[PDB]
């Protein structure tokens, strides 16, 4: 084995350089050093509030971007675009990081890695993707136990089980992977008191955060995804006014243009998946906020080469 190892059992920057150029170049990482990340990131993540809080100070910023599904090459370009990770260049990744893209194991270790090397400036929310269900069905299983084993497999499950469901910025924009709640009065409290170390439950506020979508019309209406639901303009209005926030960021559905901005400003879509799975055609885009100003700035780039695996060749 002639790849990239931990130094003195610890990813560092340059381990994070090597694993991306080995990963690149379509290498694995020895399954020693897999489980390394994966064990220290679950002892990172399970001290972490369900509801993570971050302060943006005037001079700082920070980047948001969506679902990247798999999409290795994309995330490389992703950081090619907008700079590596680092304490002056922070980033949240907004779920959905495994599953069709069929570099879904690149993808995860390159981004627990980085949550490793800067804990306080790399943030990492669960999506609905980051569920067993969907992993057995979707390809991430398929994946991890082609490449390793279905024990590793069921160490990503338990270390998925503690990702935050939420971020808040300055008190004032909150990012979740799906969306607003299927009822009324939930509050920022409410969030940062879910128990989260689980599969989510069919119902409920963890299961809305991970899956439920913004609609055009005022009122609620039953999910066309079959669990949670769709929430109107009204809706947001009131959870932004009770919480004393200005707008939500979400990611959770393919947008042609990678962003769309709903509910008269206030309900933000954010996709960072670029011609999603190969047929898409769609751009993606992450958001630069920063301190002394939060409203987001999109930007779009769209889908670089990737070795011929196809989407979905191991669920
Ligand atoms: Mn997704
Ligand atoms: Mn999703």
């Amino acid at each position: 084995y002639s790849g990239p190892k931990l130094e003195d059992g610890k990813v560092t920057i340059s381990f994070m350089k090597e694993l991306m150029q080995w990963y690149k170049d379509q290498k694995k990482l020895h399954r020693k050093c897999a489980y390394q990340i994966l064990v220290q990131v679950k002892e990172v993540l399970s001290k972490l509030s369900t509801l993570v809080e971050t302060t943006l100070k005037e001079t700082e910023k920070i980047t948001v971007c969506g679902d990247t599904h798999g999409q290795f090459y994309d995330l490389l370009n992703i950081f090619e675009l907008n700079g590596l990770p680092s304490e002056t260049n922070p980033y949240i990744f907004n779920g959905d990081f495994v599953d069709r893209g069929s570099f879904s194991v690149e993808v995860i270790l390159t981004l627990f890695g980085f949550k490793l090397l800067y804990p306080d400036h790399f943030h990492l929310l669960r999506g609905n993707h980051e569920t067993d269900n969907m992993n057995q069905i979707y390809g991430f299983e398929g994946e991890v136990k082609a490449k390793y084993t279905a024990q590793m497999y069921e160490l990503f499950s338990e270390v998925f089980e503690w990702l935050p469901l939420a971020q808040c910025i300055n008190g004032k924009v909150l990012i979740m992977h799906g969306g607003l709640f299927s009822e009324d009065g939930v509050t920022l409290d409410d969030i940062r008191k879910i128990e989260r170390n689980r599969q989510p439950p069919d119902s409920g506020p963890m299961c809305d955060l991970l899956w439920s979508d913004p609609q055009p019309q005022n009122g609620r209406s039953i999910s066309k995804r079959g669990v949670s639901c769709q929430f109107g303009p009204d809706v947001t209005k009131a959870f932004l006014e009770e919480n004393n926030l200005d707008y939500i960021i979400r990611s959770h559905e393919v947008k042609a243009e990678g962003y769309e901005v709903a509910h008269g400003g206030r309900c933000v879509t954010v996709f960072s998946a670029p011609n999603y799975c190969d047929q898409m055609g769609n751009k993606a885009s992450y958001i630069h906020l920063q301190g002394s100003d939060l409203r987001p700035q999109f930007h779009q780039f769209t889908a670089v080469p990737h070795p011929n695996v196809k989407p979905m060749a191991y669920a």
